[PDB]
């Protein structure tokens, strides 16, 4: 109750990475989102605060082509909306 549950399309995104739980605190969250980006390899050798998920699981799940990392707002939005409530 201290942590939060993923929607199921983000929780599949989770374990493509070595996740076990199916409940997390966001610092886990956070860190398995980064295994993805570092792991797939979603970003410019050009400029690296931009993440592109375009045509990616992740991408559909924040529902964009592209953010900043540098813009926690908008990624906490976009998190969120993949809690379940
Ligand atoms: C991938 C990840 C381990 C890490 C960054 C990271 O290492 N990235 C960004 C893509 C290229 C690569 C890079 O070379 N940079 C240092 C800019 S830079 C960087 N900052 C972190 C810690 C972060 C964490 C939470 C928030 Cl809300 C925002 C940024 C965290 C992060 C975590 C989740 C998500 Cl969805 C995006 C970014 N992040």
């Amino acid at each position: 109750e201290t942590l939060v549950r993923p929607k199921p399309e983000l929780l599949k995104l989770l374990k493509s990475v070595g996740a076990q739980k199916d409940t997390y605190t966001m610092k886990e969250v956070l860190f398995y989102l980064g295994q993805y980006i570092m792991t797939k390899r979603l970003y410019d050798e050009k400029q690296q605060h931009i993440v592109y998920c375009s045509n990616d699981l992740l991408g559909d799940l924040f529902g964009v082509p592209s953010f900043s990392v540098k813009e926690h707002r908008k990624i906490y939005t976009m998190i969120y909306r993949n809690l379940v409530v």
